C-alpha cells in the first residue's frame, strides 16, 4: 500500500489525512520505518527529514503523526537517528535539520523524545571550505545553533530537561563550539557581532556549570585554542573581543583578561593578561603563531591591538634593540673579512696555497671565518626546513626573500672552498658573486629602521611590479632593432675591422651598445660602413625615443605610482619584519634568559578557587580619557 516513492511524496506534500492507515497497515507486516526497501537508496534519507525539509510556513503536522507511529513501531531511538551515509552528507540528522531551519518548535520536539544532540556531521559538505566543502559549524547541534544565529536553541539545548549537549564536547577535530565560532567568523560587520555576542554567552554560561577548568582553554587536536585558532587564521573582531575582554560580576571575573587596576580622576590604568601571549618557552603563544603561523593579509592589524605592539616594544628595549646590532656589526665585519681575503686572494697559479707567510696566514683566518658562516647560513636554513620553512619562501617581503640569498650565500662559499682545494682556478669567479650578494643581505638589517627598512622594502616591490615588465619590453625591442640593424652591415667575407665590417661578435656588442645608448651612457657614433645608411638611423633614433624618451622615462613615472600605493603597506610589512627580528633573537635564548627579560609584572587580579589568587602576569597600559566621569 505504501512503497518508497509513495510515502516521500505524501510526507513532501505535508498533509496528513493521505498517510493515515499506513500505521496500522506497518504493524502487520513485520517492518518498521527504518528498513532498507523504505529509505532511499542513495542517501539514506527516511520520512523524517523529507518532512522538515519540505517544511513550509514554519510548521508541517505530519511530524508528529510519523513520530507517534515510530514508539508504535517502537523505533524513536533510531528513528530520530540516522547516518544519511552519502560521502556529502555522513551524520545528517533530523535534529541538524530542526535547528538550520530555524524551527524552535521541533528542536523542543525531536530531544524531547530522546533523540541524540552529539551526532557528528562529519560529511564533506559538513566540512571547511578548504576540505572542499560549504559550510564548517563544528559538527555538532549545540555548534550550529551557536554557528547559525539562534540564541534561543542554544539557551534551549542546554537547560532542556531531558537531555542536554555540554559545553565542552568535541566535533572530530577536537573543536568545540568556542573553536568552531572562530571557524565562521568572518572579519564583517554583523558577523563579528553575533559571534561575540554567543562567545561570550556560553564561556559565561559554562562558567555557571562547571565551576572548573574554562572552555576556551580546551585546546583541540593541534592544540590550537580558540583565540591561537583566530590568530593562525586571521579573525580580528573575535581576538580583539577576547584580549580586551572585562566581565565584572563576581563570578566570572576569572575570565576578564582586561582589569582595572587603579584611577585617579581622567587617569585610567588598565591590565592586559599574557598568559598566553608571551610563554616563554614553554608553552604555545599566540604572538609566536601571529608573527610566523597565520594570515599575511591582516596580520598587521593582528599585532596593532593591545598589549602587541608595546609588548614588543619591550622586548626592543630589552634584548631587541641590543642584540640586533651586535648582529649587524658582526656580519658587517665578516664582509670586511671576506673583503680584505678577496683583495689579498692571488692570482697565479693553481690553488694559491703557498701560505708560509704572516701575510698569508693573516689571509688563512679570513677564509677560514668565512667558510664558518657559509656552513653556518646552511645549517640554520636547512635546520629551518625542519623547523620555520615551507610557507610560501620565495617573494615574501618578511624575510622570506633572504632565506634564499644567504642560503645562495652559503652554497656559493662552500663551493668555491670546493674548488679552492679542487685545484679549480675558477674558486675566484664563484667568490665574486658571493661577495656582491653577501653585502646586498646586509639590507636585512636595515630591518631595525623604519626608515632604512621601509626603503628596502620598495627596492624589492619596484624590482618586481616595475622592473622586470620593464626588462620583458626592453628585451623585446631590443632583439628587434639589434638584429634589424646586424643584418645591415657587411661580412669579413669581403678588411678585417669591426667599425666598418661585421664577424661573430658583432650581435653581442650591439646588445651592449644598445643598452649603453638607452641608459643615457654611450653614444650613437654612426658605424656608417653599411649597404644602406639612411634607414640604419632612422632606427637608433626610434630607438632612442621609444628606449629612453618614452619606456626608461615612464619607468620613473611608474615607480612614482608605486612607491605612492605601496609606502603604507612597506609600513605595515616592517612592523611584520620588526617583530619577527625580535622573536628570532628571543627564540635563539635559552628559556631561564627569557624569563629573566620576560615582560610584565606578576599581579593578584583577583581570588580564585578556594581563595587561591590569580598570579597573572600582566601588562600595564596607563590611559586617560576626559569624558567618561
Ligand atoms: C610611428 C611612426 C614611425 C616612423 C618610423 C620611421 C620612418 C620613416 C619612413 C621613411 C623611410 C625612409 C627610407 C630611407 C631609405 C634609405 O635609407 O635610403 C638610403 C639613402 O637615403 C636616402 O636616399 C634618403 C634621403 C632622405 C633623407 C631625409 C629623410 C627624412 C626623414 C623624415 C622622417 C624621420 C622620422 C622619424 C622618427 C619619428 C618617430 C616618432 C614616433 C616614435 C616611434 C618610433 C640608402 O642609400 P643607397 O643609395 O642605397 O646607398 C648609400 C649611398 N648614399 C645615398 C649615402 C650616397
Ligand atoms: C628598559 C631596559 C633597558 C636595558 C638596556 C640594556 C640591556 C642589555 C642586555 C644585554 C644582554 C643581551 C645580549 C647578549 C648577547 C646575545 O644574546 O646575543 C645573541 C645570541 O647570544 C647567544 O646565543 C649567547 C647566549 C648568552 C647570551 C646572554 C649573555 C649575557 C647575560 C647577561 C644578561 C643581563 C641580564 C640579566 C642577568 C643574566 C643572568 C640571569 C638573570 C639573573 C637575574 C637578573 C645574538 O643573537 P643571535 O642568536 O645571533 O641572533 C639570531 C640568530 N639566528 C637564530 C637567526 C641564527
Ligand atoms: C642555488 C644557488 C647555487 C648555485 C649553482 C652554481 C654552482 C656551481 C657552478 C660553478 C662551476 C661551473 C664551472 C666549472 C668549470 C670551470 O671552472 O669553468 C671555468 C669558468 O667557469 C665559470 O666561470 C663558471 C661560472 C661561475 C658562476 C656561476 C653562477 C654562480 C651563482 C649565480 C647566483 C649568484 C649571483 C647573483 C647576482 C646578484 C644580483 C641578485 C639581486 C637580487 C635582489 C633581490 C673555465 O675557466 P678556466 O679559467 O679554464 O677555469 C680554470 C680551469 N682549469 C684550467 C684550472 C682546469
Ligand atoms: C660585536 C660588538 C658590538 C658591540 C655593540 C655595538 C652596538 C651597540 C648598539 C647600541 C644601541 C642599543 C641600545 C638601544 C636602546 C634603545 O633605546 O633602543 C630603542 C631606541 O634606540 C634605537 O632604536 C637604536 C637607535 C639607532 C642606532 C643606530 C645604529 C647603531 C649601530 C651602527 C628604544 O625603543 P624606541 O625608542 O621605541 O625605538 C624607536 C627608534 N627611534 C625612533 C628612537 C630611533
Ligand atoms: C653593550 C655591548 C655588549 C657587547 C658584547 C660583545 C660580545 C661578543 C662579541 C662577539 C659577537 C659575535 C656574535 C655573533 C652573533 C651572530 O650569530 O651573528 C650573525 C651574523 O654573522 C656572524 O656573526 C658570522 C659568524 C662569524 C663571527 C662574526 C665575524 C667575525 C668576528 C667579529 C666579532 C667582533 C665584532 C666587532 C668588534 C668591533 C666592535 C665595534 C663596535 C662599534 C659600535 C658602533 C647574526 O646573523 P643572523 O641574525 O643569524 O642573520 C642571518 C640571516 N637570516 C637567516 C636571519 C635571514
Ligand atoms: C645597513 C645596516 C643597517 C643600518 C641601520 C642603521 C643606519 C644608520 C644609523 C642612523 C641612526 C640615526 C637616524 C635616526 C633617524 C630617525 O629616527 O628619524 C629620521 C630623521 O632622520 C634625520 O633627521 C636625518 C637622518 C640622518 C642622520 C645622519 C647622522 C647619522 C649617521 C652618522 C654619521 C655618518 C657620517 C660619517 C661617518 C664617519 C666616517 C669617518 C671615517 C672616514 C674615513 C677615514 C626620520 O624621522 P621621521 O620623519 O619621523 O620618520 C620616521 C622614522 N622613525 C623616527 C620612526 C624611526
Ligand atoms: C620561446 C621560443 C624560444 C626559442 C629559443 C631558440 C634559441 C636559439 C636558436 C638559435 C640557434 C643558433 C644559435 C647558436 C649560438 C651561436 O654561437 O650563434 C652564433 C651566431 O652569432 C651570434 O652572435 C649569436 C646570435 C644568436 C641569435 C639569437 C636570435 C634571437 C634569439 C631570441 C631568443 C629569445 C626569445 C624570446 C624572447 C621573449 C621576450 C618576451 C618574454 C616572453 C616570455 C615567454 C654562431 O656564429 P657563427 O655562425 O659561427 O658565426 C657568426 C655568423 N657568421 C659570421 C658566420 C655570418
Ligand atoms: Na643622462
Ligand atoms: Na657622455
Ligand atoms: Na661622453
Amino acid at each position: 500500500v505504501f512503497n518508497r516513492p509513495i510515502l516521500f511524496d505524501i510526507v513532501s506534500r505535508g498533509s496528513t489525512a493521505d498517510l493515515d492507515g499506513l500505521l496500522p497497515f506497518l504493524l502487520t507486516h513485520k517492518k518498521r520505518l527504518t528498513d532498507e526497501e523504505f529509505r532511499e537508496p542513495s542517501t539514506g534519507k527516511t520520512c523524517l527529514p523529507k518532512a522538515l525539509l519540505n517544511l513550509s510556513n514554519g510548521r508541517n503536522d505530519t511530524i508528529p503523526v510519523l513520530l507517534d507511529i515510530a514508539e508504535r513501531t517502537g523505533n524513536m531511538r533510531e528513528f530520530i537517528n540516522s547516518p544519511f551515509r552519502d560521502i556529502y552528507y555522513r551524520g545528517q540528522t533530523a535534529l541538524h535539520i530542526a535547528i538550520e531551519r530555524r524551527c524552535k518548535h521541533y528542536v523542543e520536539l525531536l530531544v524531547a523524545q530522546g533523540a541524540d544532540v552529539h551526532a557528528q556531521a562529519r560529511g564533506r559538505f559538513f566540512q571547511p571550505k578548504d576540505e572542499g566543502g560549504y559550510f564548517y559549524f563544528g559538527e555538532l547541534p549545540l555548534s550550529l545553533a551557536a554557528c547559525t544565529n539562534q540564541p534561543h536553541i542554544v539557551n534551549y539545548l542546554t537547560e532542556n530537561p531531558h537531555k542536554k549537549a555540554d559545553m565542552r564536547r568535541q566535533d572530530s577535530r577536537g573543536n568545540t563550539v568556542l573553536h568552531a565560532l572562530v571557524a565562521i567568523a568572518d572579519n564583517t560587520r554583523e558577523n563579528t557581532k553575533f559571534v561575540t555576542k554567543m562567545y561570550d554567552l556560553l564561556l559565561l554560561k559554562c562558567a555557571r556549570l562547571f565551576p572548573d577548568s574554562n572552555l576556551e582553554a580546551v585546546l583541540n587536536n593541534d592544540g590550537l585554542s580558540p583565540l591561537m585558532m583566530a590568530a593562525k587564521t586571521g579573525k580580528i573582531g573575535i581576538f580583539q573581543h577576547i584580549i580586551r575582554r572585562e566581565v565584572t560580576d563576581e563570578d566570572t571575573r576569572h575570565l576578564s583578561r582586561k582589569f582595572k587596576d587603579w584611577a585617579y580622576g581622567p587617569v585610567y590604568s588598565s591590565l592586559y593578561d599574557l598568559s598566553s601571549l608571551d610563554t616563554c618557552g614553554e608553552e604555545a603563544s599566540v604572538l609566536e603563531i601571529l608573527v610566523y603561523n597565520s594570515k599575511i593579509e591582516n596580520r598587521h592589524e593582528m599585532l596593532a591591538v593591545e598589549p602587541i605592539n608595546e609588548l614588543l616594544r619591550d622586548k626592543w628595549r630589552k634584548f631587541g634593540a641590543v642584540s640586533f646590532y651586535i648582529n649587524v656589526v658582526s656580519y658587517l665585519c665578516a664582509m670586511v673579512i671576506f673583503t680584505l681575503t678577496a683583495y689579498y686572494q692571488p692570482l697565479e697559479g693553481t690553488p694559491p696555497y703557498p701560505y708560509r707567510t704572516t701575510v698569508d696566514y693573516l689571509r688563512l683566518a679570513g677564509e677560514v671565518i668565512t667558510l664558518f658562516t657559509g656552513v653556518l647560513f646552511f645549517f640554520t636554513n636547512i635546520k629551518d626546513l625542519f623547523m620555520k620553512k615551507c610557507p610560501g619562501v620565495n617573494s615574501l617581503f618578511i624575510d622570506g626573500s633572504f632565506q634564499l640569498l644567504y642560503f645562495i650565500y652559503s652554497v656559493l662559499v662552500i663551493v668555491s672552498a670546493a674548488l679552492y682545494l679542487a685545484g679549480i682556478e675558477a674558486y675566484l669567479a664563484v667568490m665574486v658573486f658571493a661577495l656582491v650578494l653577501g653585502w646586498m643581505n646586509a639590507l636585512y638589517f636595515t630591518r631595525g629602521l623604519k626608515l632604512t627598512g621601509t626603503y628596502s622594502i620598495m627596492i624589492q616591490k619596484i624590482l618586481f611590479k616595475d622592473l622586470f615588465r620593464f626588462l620583458l619590453v626592453y628585451l623585446l625591442f631590443m632583439i628587434g632593432y639589434a638584429s634589424a640593424l646586424v643584418s645591415l652591415l657587411n661580412p669579413c667575407a669581403n678588411v678585417p675591422t669591426y667599425p666598418s665590417c661585421r664577424d661573430s661578435e658583432t650581435f653581442s656588442t650591439f646588445l651592449l651598445d644598445l643598452f649603453k645608448l638607452t641608459i643615457g651612457m654611450g653614444d650613437l657614433e654612426m658605424l656608417s660602413s653599411t649597404k644602406y645608411p639612411v634607414v640604419f638611423i632612422i632606427l637608433l633614433v626610434t630607438y632612442i625615443i621609444l628606449t629612453f624618451v618614452l619606456l626608461l622615462n615612464m619607468l620613473i613615472a611608474l615607480m612614482g605610482e608605486t612607491v605612492g600605493q605601496v609606502s603604507k603597506e612597506s609600513k605595515h610589512i616592517w612592523k611584520l619584519q620588526w617583530a619577527t627580528t625580535i622573536l628570532d633573537i628571543e627564540r635563539s635564548f635559552p628559556v631561564f634568559l627569557r624569563k629573566a627579560f620576560r615582560s610584565g609584572e606578576m599581579v593578584t587580579v583577583g581570588k580564585s578557587s578556594d581563595g587561591t589568587p590569580d598570579r597573572r602576569w600582566c601588562f600595564r597600559v596607563d590611559e586617560v580619557n576626559w569624558s567618561h566621569w
